[PDB]
RNA sequence: ACGGACCAAGGAGUCUAGCAAAUGUGCAAGUGUAUAUGAUUCUUUAAACAUUUUAUACGCAUAAUUAAUGU
RNA sequence: AUGCUUUAUUGAGUACGAGCAUAUUUGGUAGGACCCGAGAGGCUUUGAACUAAGCGUGAUGAGAUUGAAGUCAGACGAAAGUCUGAUGGAGGAUCGAGUUGAUACUGACGUGCAAAUCGUUCAUUUCAAUCACGUUUAGGGGCGAAAGACUAAUCGAAAAGCCUAUUAGCUGGUUAUUUUCGAAAGAUCUCUCAGGAUCGCUGGAGUUGAUUAAUAUAAUUUUACCAGGUAGAGAUAAUGA
RNA sequence: UUUGUGUUGAAGCGAAAUACGUGAGUUUUCGUGGAACAUCUCCCUAGUGCAGAUCUUGGUGGAAGUAGCAACUAUUCAAAUGAGAACUUUGAAGACUGAAGUGGAGAAGGGUUUCUUGUCAACUGUGAUUGAACAAGAGUUAGCCGCUCCUAAGGGAUAGCUGAAAAGUGUUUAAAGGGGUCCCCGUCUCAAAAGGGAAACAGGUUGAUAUUCCUGUGCCAAUAGUAUUAUGAGUUAGAUGGUAACAUAUAUAUAAAUGAACUCCUUUACAUAGGCUUUACACUCGGGGUGCGUUUUCUUUGCACUUUACCU
RNA sequence: UUUGUUUUGUAGCAAUAGUAAUUCGUAAUUAUCCGAAGUGGUAAGGACUAUCC
RNA sequence: AGCGUACCAACAACCGCAUCAGGUCUCCAAGGUUAACAGCCUCUGGUUAAAUAGAAAAAAGUAGGUAAGGGAAGUCGGCAAAAUAGAUCCGUAACUUCGGGAAAAGGAUUGGCUCUGAGGACAUUAAUGUUAACUCAGAACUGAAACGGACAAGGGGAAUCCGACUGUUUAAUUAAAACAUAGCAUUGUGAAAAGCCACAACUGGUAUUAACACAAUGUGAUUUCUGCCCAGUGCUUUGAAUGUCAACUUGAUGAAAUUCAAUCAAGCGCAGGUAAACGGCGGGAGUAACUAUGACUCUCUUAAGGUAGCCAAAUGCCUCGUCAUCUAAUUAGUGACGCGCAUGAAUGGAUUAACGAGAUUCCCACUGUCCCUACUUGCUAUCUAGCGAAACCACAGCCAAGGGAACGGGCUUGGCAAAAUCAGCGGGGAAAGAAGACCCUGUUGAGCUUUACUCUAGUCUGGCUUUGUGAAACGACUUAAGAGGUGCUACUUUUAAAGUUGUUUUACUUAUCCAUUUAUAGGGAUGAAUUUCCCAAUAUGGAGACAUAGCCAGGUGGGGAGUUUGACUGGGGCGGUACAUCUGUUAAAUAUUAACGCAGAUGUCCAAAGACAAGCUCAAAGAGAACAGAAAUCUCUUGUAGACUAAAAGGGGAAAAGCUUGUUUGAUUUCUAUUUUCAGAACAAGUAGAAAACGUGAAAGCGUGGCCUAUCGAUCCUUUAUAUUUGCAAAAUGACGUAAAUUACUUACUACUGUGCAUAUAGAGGUGUCUGAAAAGUUACCACAGGGAUAACUGGCUUGUGGCUGCCAAGCGCUCCUAGCGACGUAGCUUUUUGAUCCUUCGAUGUCGGCUCUUCCUAUCAUUGGGACGCAGAAGUCUCAAAGUGUCGGAUUGUUCACCCGCUAAUAGGGAACGUGA
RNA sequence: AUUGUGACAGUAAUCCAACUUGGUACGAGAGGAUUAGUUGGUUCAGACAAUUGGUACAGCAAUUGGUUGACAAACCAGUGU
């Protein structure tokens, strides 16, 4: 046999991310002596489109605080944040829309988004437009936080992570048809080569275990398991159900 | 039924190991001078000549049979 | 126990030794093995000047048609709203040169101009558009809007050199004269039925005999003796009609 | 081993014989040839005897003076040269290409095919005096056109870590290297003759080069120390005008309006579609001047020329 | 510092160059190089409007 | 400063083997007509050359043009060609996703010349002057009624099938209904200990990412829908109640090696979920006031019994289904019907405007497709001067018949047969090209699949090591309180003490691992910014002896590797076993003898159905005896086997080989000579005997399985029996046994000597392909060596079947065998049917039908001349000589065949390699 | 060089209609021949061009675009139409 499609994947040589035209990697601000005492306030100077990224960047501006000069960081924008806005970052911040702040320092109900697992990771979680999370718990003895991830999961965290108080911008954008193959041509352009699709069942025998036949038919059970060596898992892998969901 | 338009040159049961039968030769209860060594051997000679100054190198034969101690 | 005894059975055993060395020929075995002949397998290297996909930097598409939202004006109407004219320039919109292709004649040619060309006809031109150079991906691997397609006239596994004079129960061939003898195409076993081993049929060596109109001998008769259930017959004898 | 032939002609080859043998073959004559050749007296030895294998290499036939020498509209008259002109040169005709040209200028690829002179053994599938064939000599000139410099998609390396090595990765805890006077910054190197980017134009000139040569007029970059002269500005440690938007150094030449560490910004620098508008090049009309053409008839007529670069 | 001009200049380069003509012996002269408008083919600049999961 | 700078850029300087009609990237771009850088003509610049020229000019070709009357009658099929086209002014249906359809369909006009009208700017005053540039309307005249005059330039309409649309594809035979697509649905994953994937190892891709994300599948716009089944196969969830399931570990025994036990791994099992997972979704019988039908009922039965729909459909064999319509005539088209061989719901069902170099039917227009051909132009062909190849070639080229390897140029017998040469042509040379690609064979391959055989990367699970420091709690070996029984003894029975060892559960940080940074302040209270108080004196943060890593063990594992997938055979395959055996016959009177010949049997059975002895006589019939009868049990007569003897068939058997009794284990241990098959090998199955111990009978005797002919198995390995026989490579193991003697290394004698293993001899565990390999499929993507030893055509022998012709006379014909016929039976002929066979061809004889063209036959349809009738005439029927002359146009189908509409004089049947593809 | 003989080989014509005979023969009626004659036609064969039609790169005329200054005369657009 022939290697299978997705196989060739994990070489990376023409499936490698397309990314000529981007701004750069949004993280948090590094957690030093300001933001474990008091805080710190930077200003938004512009709001600009990274062209993979659905949700757009805001370019803020914060003041050195060891030696004279200025500094730059990029973050993702909650939805409100405006130029010519100030922010404050730290442990004894506000609540207002815009700053980063310990969640464990928020009421129960609060929506957050841009949220470290482990503290001083500069944010992982809550990223993609349109996003949010809510707290939902806190510990008597401090130390913990619980909160609902946008999948419907609940995770505790310490509770001396960072999040940002809001919601992701440009939330929406799964409501328009695409409506045309070019459409989609000019979307995947800027992400990775992975478009269009040919099926399983189209193929020949050599290079999947869908192919052949004298009437395009699977012929085997679709639902493998979840040990099955990487030439063979191809159709829905460990599935515990199948079928319309009815609730 | 297949190969062959014509002419000249080339073109296919051999070599080595191991066994047997047949036949020729030498000696004969024996037979074969191994590897070496010796010599008034040294164009030929890489051939030929020699054998350690009641005489235990080795092979095959002179005795068979049995899993075997053995006989 | 220095085991004994006629027993019976077995040995490639014994009963006053024949062997060893050496030419040559022939037979069967291993080797390139009488000569020339595969489809394949393995080890290590070369190629994206063609073509496939991604990426960087640039360049290119005569002319014409249609007329979306927005805007100005006029007419109705109690409100809500509705009618007519112009402006405007949207769309994987329409026709069509060039470019990019290849529907039909099942046309020409088919010892071609050409190892895919020529003529007319046909599809396509603002977008999933077309071209150049640079750059990434290398063989059981790569690339594929998917035809087992393409990867330098080579792809249901590229090209180059070695292992290698690989192996063939199967096709083809196998070179001076005269003289003498002269077949088999049955049989047994066989992963055996286009093969092989074994018996039979043939040749060549050698000894023992006969050479005494004898004896041994004979695909022949005669004399003596033996065994048989086919042709014929029977159905009033058995069985079955 | 024996015993023989040859310049008074060996081997080989061609045609033969009142010749021998059942036969394979021996033997001899004449011609050509010009230097070696046998042994049958008996033995030894082998890569030792061809009609074929779509056998191997080389040579030669019938087919046969045959198939054929058909795209791209098309040729004619006279003269020169020459041994010899349908396809070399000159003049006169009739035509084609028709700016999306067999017109001009470059890239990839080629490497002297370029030029002048000579010249025809073979080639230029008919001819050939022609030619990109053959021979002998020549010809390519830059501060301003390019490369060279920058970085891109990317390639090769360093430290470390793997692996017997061959090789695979490329900061993954390097006392990394460099640069601003001791302190800061911080891996190296290559990859674009269409992307970024100091600076030039016109006329003339050769058989063959030209924004490169000649003539004239300009521009860009660089230029160390010491003095001395000259130009100009400023305080007698740094000038003025305007209410403002902003402006001012015109000396051969608008050259000078202080400003260290440290810090912020701008230019380089960027997609597509649609119409409106401006300037330059292009084309056209009517006057003036100059040359040419038609002219039985008509035509104050038909055609050509009437130009102006960078730089200040 | 105000006017039609006393007046020149193709603003300098620049006519000394180029082009089209007419003459003079086997290289020199001389004359011209100037008045008003249309069409929109190509190129570049300007100020705008629109499109993008 | 250094390096480049000539020339070509295809037209002969480049690549294509060449001076090859091919391929190959950028910039400049005039006039006329026009919307136009289109087409046609022209100025500047370039050229007048092409591997040749002259003459002639017929067949045939190739590229073109025209054609009276008809108008698809041609053909599988309107293939090719024709018709239409620019602008302006009118007019446009069904249907529809309201955007379209649309250039729908249709109608009228267009030259030239002479005129009229309408559209701007500027500067002096509603007046006056100076000046453009191209468009658009109207009118009069005019001409062989012509005018987008050349160039350029849509045919349209009514319906059916498929795919929604723009897009993509097999470079060089397939451009599509195939792929893609938006829309819809399902699955996995909360992260540097995660999902999917790469790597030998170290390390990487997605990732400059974070559920509105990345990854893996299916279906394929909109509309309206998406029924029932979790039994099977997959996937997935719970676990010490729970069976099975490794290493390690612990215990018991033993001199030890061993041996025997026990225990919470994952898997499977047990118990659930899931169909937009793989997939599935029935028969029989009766019944309503005429028939017919079956709302209704009864019955078998599944995990569930095909629901909404839809149909002789690109899906229905029968089939050219039945009805209607379209035509003159319809295997075609459309609309209906439905027990549907074998329709059906995201394997998507039913529809659908717009779109398409997609598949089909009809209508108008148009025409040389056709009736039915003719004429004409260029370029070839032709003759000439120059120049000048190749394929192919056993030898060569007239026929008829014969025989022959069954189709001859050569052989036999005949016909005949007279130099040399030019141009055409396609009957033959079973013509050329290529070691047949279909079929079979080979102990020759390869690609692909899987619940074929044997393995393997990856992945999941357990142990040991890496691996340090504290604590607690439950066990278990080591002690003390008992119901009982047992023959002192020998064993379970109640609650803390013993030292150690173990599960498990927690705490610590320094091993180990991860993250962030410029390793930048010890814990609490849309200007510029640089020369306080209290509390204590490993860069930080997070995990932590768990991960990870190394060795070993178990599960899963077509993702991957290697290999296999019998023989016979009227071709192979499917069937069967004729593959190891046995009875009768074919078998031709010794013996042997074939076929997928004929009628059958075998892989067993028996403590007696084996051995011996004695007594007895069987099947059946007749007569007779209470219940008793056709048959119960009793006597008597007759009785050559007509019974019985395990099982096929054949042979044998009467004081027995059969029945009934009595006693028994000869169905026992060892050895020879030999018969059957046959090589005169094995196995196996038999015959005659010898040595030993026994049974039976009074005894002579008989007995080594079954009255005779079938009833079965090598090497290697394993397993139990036998022995006064052996071994384990320098030696010993009963035993210092028995006698002496010591002052010890003393002397002599003996059949009998550790665990475990090996070995000799005998039986058993099995190979049925039976003289004995551990073995699944597919190839329509295919390879190689061969085969006319072997299939798919023509030809050859045969003639069952197919077709045609005879003989006899029951009966038909009102009557009457034979005008015309002829049942029950019988003899032939032919090779225009289909079989049977396998002789020729597999280093190749082109495989259906039509079109075209010639010739042959007669078994005569018409035309010529006759005979007979159940013959008035007319019209016909049976038959003789006879092959001279004819034997058509169309609708449907690829058709041969068939069927219908027509005309005719009649619309006969056949052959020539199933005549005829250079 | 003219005119001839002619062995042998090839060979060619075919079928139909109407009318008269005749509403006759025959027949109860209904119906209704043969044969011969006349005038035409189908298929085939061998020629031919007075007439009709087809054909055009003899010829004459008309005309679109372009080009010679105009008229006249012409030419190009593979045969412009
Ligand atoms: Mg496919
Ligand atoms: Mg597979
Ligand atoms: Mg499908
Ligand atoms: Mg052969
Ligand atoms: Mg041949
Ligand atoms: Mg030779
Ligand atoms: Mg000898
Ligand atoms: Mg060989
Ligand atoms: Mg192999
Ligand atoms: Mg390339
Ligand atoms: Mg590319
Ligand atoms: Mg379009
Ligand atoms: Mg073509
Ligand atoms: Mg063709
Ligand atoms: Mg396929
Ligand atoms: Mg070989
Ligand atoms: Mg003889
Ligand atoms: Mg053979
Ligand atoms: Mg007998
Ligand atoms: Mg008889
Ligand atoms: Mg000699
Ligand atoms: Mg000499
Ligand atoms: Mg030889
Ligand atoms: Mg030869
Ligand atoms: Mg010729
Ligand atoms: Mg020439
Ligand atoms: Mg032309
Ligand atoms: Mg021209
Ligand atoms: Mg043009
Ligand atoms: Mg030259
Ligand atoms: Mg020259
Ligand atoms: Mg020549
Ligand atoms: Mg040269
Ligand atoms: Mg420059
Ligand atoms: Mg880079
Ligand atoms: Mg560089
Ligand atoms: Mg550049
Ligand atoms: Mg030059
Ligand atoms: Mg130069
Ligand atoms: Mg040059
Ligand atoms: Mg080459
Ligand atoms: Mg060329
Ligand atoms: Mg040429
Ligand atoms: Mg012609
Ligand atoms: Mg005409
Ligand atoms: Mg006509
Ligand atoms: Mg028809
Ligand atoms: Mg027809
Ligand atoms: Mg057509
Ligand atoms: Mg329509
Ligand atoms: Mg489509
Ligand atoms: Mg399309
Ligand atoms: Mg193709
Ligand atoms: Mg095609
Ligand atoms: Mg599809
Ligand atoms: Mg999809
Ligand atoms: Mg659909
Ligand atoms: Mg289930
Ligand atoms: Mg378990
Ligand atoms: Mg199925
Ligand atoms: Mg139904
Ligand atoms: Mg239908
Ligand atoms: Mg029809
Ligand atoms: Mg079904
Ligand atoms: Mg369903
Ligand atoms: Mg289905
Ligand atoms: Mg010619
Ligand atoms: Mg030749
Ligand atoms: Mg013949
Ligand atoms: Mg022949
Ligand atoms: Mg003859
Ligand atoms: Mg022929
Ligand atoms: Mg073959
Ligand atoms: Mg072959
Ligand atoms: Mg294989
Ligand atoms: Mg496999
Ligand atoms: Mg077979
Ligand atoms: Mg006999
Ligand atoms: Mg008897
Ligand atoms: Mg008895
Ligand atoms: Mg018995
Ligand atoms: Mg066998
Ligand atoms: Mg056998
Ligand atoms: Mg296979
Ligand atoms: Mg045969
Ligand atoms: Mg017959
Ligand atoms: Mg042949
Ligand atoms: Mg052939
Ligand atoms: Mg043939
Ligand atoms: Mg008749
Ligand atoms: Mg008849
Ligand atoms: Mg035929
Ligand atoms: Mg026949
Ligand atoms: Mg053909
Ligand atoms: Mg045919
Ligand atoms: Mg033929
Ligand atoms: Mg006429
Ligand atoms: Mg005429």
């Amino acid at each position: 046999g022939r290697v299978i499609r997705g196989q060739r994947k994990g070489r990376g040589s023409i499936f490698k991310s397309h990314n000529h035209h981007r701004k750069g990697a949004a993280k948090l601000r590094h957690l030093d002596y300001c933001e474990k005492k008091g805080y710190i306030k930077g200003l938004v100077k512009d709001i600009i489109h990274d062209p993979g990224r659905g949700a757009p960047l805001a370019k803020v501006i914060f003041k050195r605080t060891e030696k004279y000069g200025k500094k730059e960081e990029l973050i993702i924008a909650s939805e409100g944040m405006f130029t010519g806005q100030y922010i404050s970052c730290g442990t004894k911040a506000p609540l207002s829309v815009g700053n980063i702040l310990p969640i464990g320092k928020m009421p129960e109900g609060t929506l957050i988004c841009n949220l470290e697992h482990r503290t001083g990771n500069r944010g992982t979680l809550v990223k993609a437009s349109g996003c949010y999370a809510t707290v939902v718990g806190q510990s008597e003895d401090g130390k913990k936080t619980k909160v609902r991830l946008p999948s419907g999961a609940k995770k505790t965290i310490d509770a001396k992570a960072r999040a940002m108080v809001g919601v992701v911008g440009a939330g929406g954008r799964i409501d328009k048809p695409i409506l045309k193959a070019g459409v989609a041509h000019h979307k995947y352009r800027v992400k990775r080569n992975c478009w269009p699709k040919v099926r399983g069942v189209a193929m020949n025998p050599v290079e999947h275990p869908h192919g052949g036949g004298n009437h395009q038919h699977i012929g085997h059970p679709s639902t493998v398991s979840r040990s099955a060596p990487a030439g063979q898992k191809v159709g829905l892998i460990a599935a515990r159900r199948t079928g319309l969901l009815r609730g």
